[PDB]
């Protein structure tokens, strides 16, 4: 039981992201630590992070054959 209003949901910001990509890469197996280091929960950090990776690819910007 919920409503389409602010509260349960949580939108990230350029800042939260930038730092996320950094930490995530630093310790991809320490979400339990990055969570409290960023502000969001382990699940939130991982969930959001992973989402970014895919989001980036989708971006029209063509990938760099590597």
């Amino acid at each position: 039981g919920s409503s389409g209003s602010s509260g349960k949901k949580t939108e990230w910001s350029r800042e939260e992201e930038e730092k996320l990509l950094h930490l995530a890469k630093l310790m991809p197996t320490q979400w339990r630590t990055i969570a409290p280091i960023i502000g969001r929960t382990a699940a939130q950090c991982l969930e959001h992070y992973e989402f970014l990776l895919d989001k980036a690819a989708q971006r029209d910007s063509g990938p760099s054959s590597g």
